[PDB]
């Protein structure tokens, strides 16, 4: 199946996923000399005072944190969005050098890693509902550059070895996503997909501007996970990003 070497790559998706060179594909450049700014934009609300994380996944692609979603708990409102958009999950894609990473690129510029917190429209009912919709999903999508360490991931860094391989679950509870936006708000908004297969076409992105900084230290954890399940061969799980895909006229918008 799926992954991101030589033999099952970004560039071997179309095969099973034919929408892979789709009209709203992601993840774009962000051109900033390109974009423009967008006065219909409402203020971005983002309300994470009452998350619930359940646990921690290595899928064999990323770590999701999964959150309980049953209850309007979590949510996305304002900015392009319409509605009310339920968290759902987070996750990261990184490099195994810092100067690749991220799946969104600034003029062309690569970040060390992205992180994604992905919420569904609550007029859908269920998750699984939302993504038979054009906006059934909204993905927050903020960059992580090497600096100073990020004390609001800290958490997250060392549950790691719980969860070396491809299969491992473990108990991830109370954590709070607000330690790990920026302090600011401002973004780029586009019409787009999911980054890794189905790449169901279902997402507003917002993609934050300022970006985190996380330490050498900590990108390095992210680093010892590994690709393969328990008892395989070592693949360490690094470069699980997709390349720009092609904007098709698209626009993408700023809030600032
Ligand atoms: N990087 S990204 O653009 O934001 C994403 N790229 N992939 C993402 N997946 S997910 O939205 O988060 C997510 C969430 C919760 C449960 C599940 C789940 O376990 O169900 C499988 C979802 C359909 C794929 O499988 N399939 O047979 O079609 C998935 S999000
Ligand atoms: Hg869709
Ligand atoms: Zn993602």
């Amino acid at each position: 199946h799926w992954g991101y070497g030589k033999h099952n790559g970004p560039e071997h998706w179309h095969k099973d996923f034919p929408i892979a060179k789709g009209e709203r594909q992601s993840p774009v450049d962000i051109d900033t000399h390109t974009a423009k700014y967008d006065p219909s934009l409402k203020p971005l609300s983002v309300s994470y005072d009452q998350a619930t994380s359940l646990r921690i996944l290595n899928n064999g692609h990323a770590f999701n944190v999964e959150f309980d979603d049953s209850q309007d708990k979590a949510v996305l409102k304002g900015g392009p969005l319409d509605g009310t958009y339920r968290l759902i999950q987070f996750h990261f894609h990184w490099g195994s050098l810092d100067g690749q990473g991220s799946e969104h690129t600034v003029d062309k510029k690569k970040y060390a890693a992205e992180l994604h917190l992905v919420h569904w429209n609550t007029k859908y009912g269920d998750f699984g509902k939302a993504v038979q919709q054009p906006d059934g999903l909204a993905v927050l999508g903020i960059f992580l550059k090497v600096g100073s360490a990020k004390p609001g991931l800290q958490k997250v860094v060392d549950v790691l070895d719980s969860i070396k391989t491809k299969g491992k679950s473990a108990d991830f509870t109370n954590f709070d996503p607000r330690g790990l936006l920026p302090e600011s708000l401002d973004y780029w908004t586009y019409p787009g997909s999911l980054t890794t297969p189905p790449l169901l076409e279902c997402v507003t992105w917002i993609v934050l501007k300022e970006p985190i900084s996380v330490s050498s230290e900590q990108v390095l954890k992210f680093r010892k996970l590994n690709f393969n399940g328990e008892g395989e061969p070592e693949e360490l799980m690094v470069d699980n990003w997709r390349p720009a895909q092609p904007l098709k006229n698209r626009q993408i918008k700023a809030s600032f």
